[PDB]
């Protein structure tokens, strides 16, 4: 029969500031989510103006990988991970983002991390901008809005390309870059851009303004690595989420459609290297005025990423009259309304390899819930392994069947980690169960969940065995 | 405000077999359609081995565009064509297709349509191959099956990128090229490539024989014209029929993703230059072994297409061919479904995936006209279909950002029918007089259409 590449890239996925903790250590700088306070249902984080100290920080913590990671390597070798995908903190290589000088001892820190997991032969994936920018860049030069900014990002990569240049092959610029592209809501922008669309004039310019600063500092990136090494590949993040038509009235078709454009204007930007004429007519409407400097649309068609990278969770269903979606009848969903359906996987692995034609990465996957820490020990999540199961099968698929071309695959989470919605512990995705919780209990101990020995037999089967 | 390009190409589709007539003159030698019977509701078309005497050929007559073309192209004008579409019979120019040389006569018979043409401004558009192969190619060669075809078919794209490269800016090479992915019709294939693919014993591996051929030939020709006047554009043209899934489940939109493929596979090897990994997939599932020449991919990769030219009528709705009726959309006397958005999907949809300039060389709405005492063809359904139609182009276009050459109805004259053969299934903004009793005089009128769409090319869209 077919089977996955003999080189297929199985690891984990995970954020700097979604595991790390030490958010004072080592030197590095207050990042956007030091002062993002816990949450729960019902209960949203809160964006402080500084570190209060009757606040609780979720990300000052986190797992404590910052402490942990040689032994968290040495339980990924023991799952057999061909890589690790994770994110360099921004703040631990220029804890202010306007230094003229990188700071040494996150770099080592780095170096570190990246010599384990050599070690054991794991290919890192960094993604250099993860929901995690510098506090003082927001603050004093109003973030992404300012141009500046985009020179402190490029020098951020440039610093990282040339040290960790035969230590990292793969590398994503901004993660998730289009959750943001839903500019109401009250986290997207801030995580993505240290900027909240709704407390401007003009929310949805303002919008169009940072992305084009992002798109441009992604192509400055891409440049960059190129000259520093060019057998490195840097490719982009979309957090793709397909959209069903409810049905098959015209109308339900064509605003599905029209709504997938959220998704692929940023991937047609920094895959193909120009503005789509579909957005420039939005700009036009709108009477949108985006700020560029001379240079700007060149810069974007020499630098496009090299592959996509992208998150897979769930898909939504749409209609043309109602709602801002609707629940998918035929399909189920975890604890938290997440929609489950691996054939949505295959669908958006065809869709976005269709319309590009290039190497695709799935650096995001996973099923967040509960877990049960039983009397001798044991976590058994087999609702994620039953979930993980179906998509890899799915996702085989694609590959097999449907001759999409697949990098790899890195389940989210791969270490309990801090959630990004709530900031609790309490939804977990790991292999690994880490004994901190939501009230804050816990001795931060790692232990083998069941889905730790199945996902340890799926890399050594190359996927054969499920 | 927003409209269309003021140099938007409007204009009227045929093709040479289904309006000319002149099926033996000039030179003519016979076509695949040649000998095709006419046929009607419940009584398909018959080949047959050659053309008989007691057997009724609808594409012999025709409308005559053959004798009526300079009179029939002085009312496009009135409309206000700024293009036409036809197709040059390659019959008319190679009788039996392996000919040293062209027929004069019939290149001269172009010189003169097209002169006639651009008299009064009118673009000619032509495609190179429209369901009229000619039958000696097929008997004596076994068809596009040979690879020998392919240097026939080349050769006489060269004679005619020649000799009209002053004449005519916009070709295409093979007309509907993915009507015969649908290799169980009887037509199709034999439309299309002179083959009939159930009369093989691989028909799936027949047909992507038969492609492969096809592709390469479009592509030979697509280079061959670069050479003779790299200004002219040289397009393909895709018959699409947009698939929506009929429910939001998961397998209903990912079964609709991958049918579409029936579709795609064609445009993506004639304009992105190569076979995709999805079609070689299933070769190699298959077994199909498609026999190629040192070259091709090169050629494949160096000859793509300028613009995707396609025909629009209708959308279908799959469920895990699948088909269901849509119960959202209403319906033509014959089955076809009216929808209109399905326009700017399609135009959507083709765009996003090329970003190549896209041509709708046709659309149309077949139905009865009734001649009144006083000889008035009241066709209010017809402009009803053509409006709303033009109404969703026009936000593809202005609202959606779509590259979009022009738009030029199909049977802009009253011609011949393709699956039956008859006249009583219309298009035109122009009648004729013929029946499918064979009654008439050919004599031509115009239809309610006519001035309407006369507007509509005056105001540039903005008047429908
Ligand atoms: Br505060
Ligand atoms: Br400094
Ligand atoms: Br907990
Ligand atoms: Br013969
Ligand atoms: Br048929
Ligand atoms: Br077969
Ligand atoms: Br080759
Ligand atoms: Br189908
Ligand atoms: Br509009
Ligand atoms: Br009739």
């Amino acid at each position: 029969k077919l089977t996955l590449p003999k080189d297929f890239l199985w690891g984990g996925a995970v954020a700097a500031h979604q595991v790390e903790g030490g958010w004072n250590k080592g030197g590095k700088g207050p990042s956007i989510c030091d002062v993002l306070t816990g949450g729960a249902h019902g209960v949203p984080r809160e964006i402080t103006k500084e570190v209060l100290p009757g606040k609780y920080y979720p990300n000052h913590e986190a797992v404590d990988f910052y402490g942990h990671y040689k032994e968290d390597i040495k339980l990924f070798a023991e799952m057999g991970f061909k890589c690790f995908r994770t994110s360099i903190a921004w703040t631990r290589i220029f804890p202010k983002g306007d230094e003229a000088q990188p700071n040494e001892e996150g770099l080592k820190f780095y170096d570190d991390m990246f010599d384990e997991l050599l070690k054991y032969n794991i290919e890192p994936v960094i993604t250099l901008s993860h929901f995690e920018m510098p506090l003082h860049l927001v603050q004093q030069y109003g973030s992404w809005t300012n141009r500046k900014v985009v020179d402190f990002f490029v020098r951020f990569a440039e610093v990282v390309f040339e040290r960790y240049k035969h230590k990292v092959k793969y590398w994503m610029t901004f993660n998730e870059i289009n959750n943001q592209r839903n500019w109401r809501a009250p986290l997207f922008g801030y995580c993505c851009s240290g900027v909240v669309y709704t407390e401007h004039e003009n929310p949805e310019e303002t919008m169009y303004q940072v992305l084009h600063h992002q798109f441009v500092a992604s192509a400055l990136a891409v440049k960059a690595a190129r000259r520093i090494n060019p057998e490195m590949k840097v490719g982009c993040m979309l957090a793709m989420v397909p959209l069903y038509p409810y049905s098959c009235n015209p109308d339900d078709v064509m605003f599905a459609q029209e709504s997938m454009r959220e998704r692929y204007v940023f991937t047609d930007v920094q895959l193909r290297g120009y503005y789509p004429s579909y957005v420039l007519n939005e700009w036009e409407r709108r009477g949108f005025n985006i700020k560029m400097e001379d240079g700007d649309l060149d810069v974007l068609r020499e630098g496009t990423c090299d592959y996509l990278g992208f998150s897979y969770y769930m898909t939504n269903a749409v209609k043309a009259e109602g709602g801002g979606s609707v629940p998918n009848p035929y399909v189920k969903a975890s604890d938290w309304g997440w929609q489950i359906d691996p054939v949505g996987l295959r669908y958006a692995l065809c869709e976005l390899y269709e319309r590009y034609q290039r190497p695709l990465f799935i650096v995001e996957n996973g099923f967040g819930a509960y877990d049960k820490v039983e009397e001798d020990g044991s976590i058994n999540d087999d609702y994620r392994i039953d979930y993980l199961r179906a998509h890899i099968e799915e996702m085989k698929k694609a590959v097999t069947y449907d001759g999409v071309d697949l990098m790899g695959y890195t389940p989210w989470g791969c270490i309990d980690c801090v959630s990004f919605t709530t900031g609790q512990y309490s939804k977990r995705y790991g292999f690994i169960y880490v004994n901190k919780h939501d009230d804050g209990t816990g001795d931060m101990s790692r232990s083998r969940k069941k889905s730790f020995n199945w996902y340890k037999e799926v890399i050594a089967s190359n996927g054969e065995k499920l």
